[PDB]
């Protein structure tokens, strides 16, 4: 609740669980991470005044998910953006205090209706949470790239488990 | 609507663009592609009577997604699964004979409740065609491991586009 910004390595350390500790909430590492950096995060704002996240992640042609989706024809997976909202909801909750590692639960309503392209240079993140409570955190989300807004997701659900082994 | 399953290598040669030619729907290649075959797949029967596929993706520990998602605590994103689910629809588009090239558009409803651990030994996907139409297919889809429910999505949509350099 005191830093409200993250550089990658911060979020690297995060992946490596070493930022919220033992059993706790990370991130995924590379190739999975869909995030450079988290340039605001606060528990305030947002469009349900619960808090927000702006996070970017940093184009270039050599990403690797350009070359196999799809030959011949380079955009990045929209189920990725939709990940990296999931990861962006799962980070404020470890952020928040709250123990536990991550589980995305799903969504509401997603919407793809723009490409990134691998000539793109910055998609920027918004997540608006709506709601926090087992622990989860219930959120709306948008991806844009380069000022223009291509993705959005409603409903976003994250939780928090103490325990994945006895299911 | 001739061929009603497709092994890994078909699947391969739809990744080039080679099973439905130039300019037509595309699997994505690995390590993006989340399915190893397509085990039946109609224009009849599933819940709408509009067809189904029902598809697999063997599992073992070695996964490129389970070392980075997370580090110590591994499980196949979810978002994988649901791109499973969005690759058969536009699969299933292209075998319907449509032409142009597949964009995940979005879906209604997502639930994540269950894990795919690097123990299980297999995936299996069901996706029902709910409507097929611009070219878009609306349909419903479940991800289970080894018997179990874990996944579902209501109304994935995928379209087809002749032409996405002119947005
Ligand atoms: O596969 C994800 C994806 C989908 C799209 C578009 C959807 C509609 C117009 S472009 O851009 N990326
Ligand atoms: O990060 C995605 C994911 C979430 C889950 C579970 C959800 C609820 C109980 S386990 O399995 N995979």
């Amino acid at each position: 609740t005191k830093q409200h910004a993250f550089t990658r390595e911060d979020l690297l350390r995060c992946s490596r669980g070493e930022l919220f500790g033992p059993g706790n909430a990370q991130l995924p590492a590379p190739n999975m991470l869909m995030i450079d950096r988290i340039v605001h995060i606060s528990d305030v704002g947002g469009k349900y005044g619960k808090g927000e996240l702006v996070a970017e992640l940093d184009i270039n042609p050599d990403l690797w998910f350009f070359a196999c989706h799809f030959e011949g024809d380079p955009v990045m997976p929209g189920c990725l953006g939709l990940d990296a909202m999931w990861q962006l909801v799962g980070f404020y909750l470890g952020w928040q205090g709250n123990p536990g590692r991550g589980r995305a639960l799903g969504s509401g309503e997603v919407k793809f209706f723009g490409q990134v392209l691998p000539t793109a240079k910055k998609v920027t993140y918004n997540i608006h949470i709506k709601r926090t409570i087992l622990v989860l955190a219930i959120a709306d989300g948008t991806v844009s790239v380069d000022g223009r807004e291509i993705y959005s997701a409603e409903g976003l659900r994250v939780g928090l488990f103490t325990s994945t082994d006895s299911f």
